[PDB]
């Protein structure tokens, strides 16, 4: 059947056609503050673990609050991590999405170090400019740690993010350097300067432990992004994966039924499905009609329509005429 | 990173774990009635180029009412194979998930032929049990040619599908047989035995020529089975792929603006994407209100939930906690 | 192209009715339009077709 | 004056351009199983020959 | 950096019309602004974006 395919395709009858072209730039905004605060708390307690080199360091420095010196320095050094983080993106996305370079990330930075440990080191490696590839939409996404940055050039005061515990600390952070570096039982790996990275900050990350991947796992991830993602012990991104709703049911007073594990009686049925899937349930408490059902009850004192935007991977058939249909059955046929 | 990963795997916090099986059946009916007429408009079309070979064996048939010989020809021919598709369907469901053979091809015939021209042998070979892979459900699609069939035993009154001008006639269909047997201009294809089709009869066809596919092309098609779906200028089944619905808009009466594929503005914003999308619309004429809405409106002489179902390709993390995340990152960075 | 199509059908509607056993079976199923002979209506279609066709090459 | 409809099709202004798709398949196929007639493959050159283009006067 | 815009163009739409059953099905999804043909739109943004290209590369 390749002599009519190819008849075809020498004219544009068929084809593989898409809308979007093979890397389409999508930003998302990373969380960058719950990040922090898991990372922190991941790292408070690997330097507990050997506070017996710095306790005599940190004898120079004063905590903020109650907060606790294991606590600071982790603190500052996971500060200095995201702030070298944003200058990693920015040399990733010249190399590749000059755009996303002159949107977002043209303000130019240098990084305080270019060691850290192999964990810091490998998310570098992964939060950049990713590609996923097998579904519907060849996406590259861009990690976004900020929409307004609010830089400062005294970095006693800098907290170019909006992250709450946000500290950088030159001397601290090269104090800490040079222990981890003379330490034996500290391990520092230097940056790679690689360009696309990978989806360990993507997944999506539901009610109990539900973290489930929206994209193939084929060619785009292997297990030890999921590791990643497991010593992040929350989600880096919002929900990014698809979902099937149904419509909304109405309420006077909160008398809502608990969302049951019992499969409440949805009401309509359902359109599409996955391998695995997490059901939730939305509510809106002090919700206004939209305008024109007030409209209608005011002169009583309806016609329904709805946009469906079908998305798919590509379109195959171009140009669809009976000559063509009969010319290619006629030389497979005949 | 390994050695992490092997831990977190040993200990099983993070997997591949998925809720449903990977050849995971979904019955979805066929049209066969739109099928059937398009396949006899364009094989009336390679039986009346050729009519001096036909002529003679087909003066002893006549057709119903005002139906050109060569259209009843391929309406018998056409009707056959449709009989022999049913088998073939039946025979491939008998292996492979032998439960969808018992609910929905109990019912046994016997195949009238075991060879025709080589586009039916092809669509023969291709509507079986497709099994697509890489969408979030690794499915397998089962055709269904009719809910109910309405069996008999009078082959000159045999109708098993809804069919309007299904005609089975044994005494035309082996004499043509024949003589596309003998005629060194047409080819004949043994019916092979395979039990998996092709995704040539699955993608979803719109308005216009916008017929796409809703899975990857990569493991489910190749541009031959494009070619097999566009010499059935019709759509096989009906619309399987996602779409992002929006929030409904109310009117009063018929004074809804036109449909704008120059994007009329959708009430919420977007959450998925393709690199093909097709916007529709969806009028409903008649829609009251939900009752609880109305005796909400008559207690006045709000509250709002729904339900999302989020659909993914596998589940990555089983279970979380932070004593596997400190050996994990201990085991990479001391 | 109107006189070029008048000519090209008068001078094969010749080539065609001296050799008419061939295609009389396979016209048979066609009905010429008014009052036009077989061979003038198969030479028509013939011509037209080739006449669309040339269309396309100079395209 | 494009249209789709091919038994409608007159794509120039001749009176009897008749296309017809069965009619011209069926016949090309007797053309080509006919030893009498011969058939030949259409060319794909870009420069063509002055054949048509000589003036013709009343004589 | 006008005249040269509109000089390249209307080189350019002529280009890409001569090629146009490439480019139909692509530029489906866009409007464009005025009576300006779609190969115009295409080529305009084509030298648009090469003209915020050359003056990175004088830089």
């Amino acid at each position: 059947l390749t002599r009519s395919a190819d008849y075809l395709l020498d004219n544009v009858r068929i084809g593989n056609h898409r809308q979007r072209y093979d890397k389409y730039r999508r930003y998302v905004l990373l969380r960058s503050s719950e990040i922090f605060t898991s990372l922190v708390a991941i790292y408070a307690h690997i330097f507990s673990s050997y506070w017996q080199h710095f306790r005599r360091f940190t004898d120079q420095f004063q905590a903020p609050t109650g907060v606790q010196l294991p606590t600071f320095v982790a603190r500052v050094y996971i500060s200095t991590w995201l702030h070298d983080l944003y200058c990693s993106i920015r040399e990733a996305t010249r190399s590749i999405s000059p755009l996303a370079f002159n949107e977002r990330y043209s303000y130019e930075l240098l990084p305080y170090s270019t060691e850290y440990d192999p964990f810091l080191a490998f998310l570098s490696m992964s939060i950049k400019p990713t590609h996923i590839q097998h579904t519907p939409e060849n996406t590259l996404w861009i990690p976004i740690l900020c929409e307004n940055y609010d830089w400062d050039r005294n970095e006693a005061n800098h907290n170019p993010f909006g992250i709450t515990n946000f500290t950088l600390n030159s001397n601290l952070f090269y104090g800490l350097l040079a222990i981890l570096k003379e330490r034996k039982e500290f391990k520092l790996s230097t940056l790679t300067t690689n360009t696309i990275g990978r989806p360990c900050w993507l997944f999506d990350w539901h009610d109990n432990v539900q973290v489930c991947a929206w994209f193939p796992r084929e060619a785009n991830f292997n297990s030890q992004d999921v590791t990643a993602a497991y010593i992040i012990g929350v989600a880096c991104t919002p929900k990014l994966g698809p979902s099937d709703d149904d419509a909304w049911k109405y309420y006077a007073s909160l008398n809502s039924v608990p969302t049951f594990t019992p499969t409440e009686p949805r009401l309509t049925n359902r359109r599409s499905y996955g391998a695995y899937e997490v059901r939730t349930r939305e509510t809106e408490n002090n919700y206004f009609l939209p305008d024109s059902l007030l409209n209608i009850i005011e002169d009583f004192t309806v016609i329904r329509t709805k946009i469906r935007d079908w998305y798919y991977h590509s379109r195959v058939i171009l140009e669809l005429e009976d000559n063509s249909r009969t010319a290619a059955l006629r030389m497979f046929i005949i």
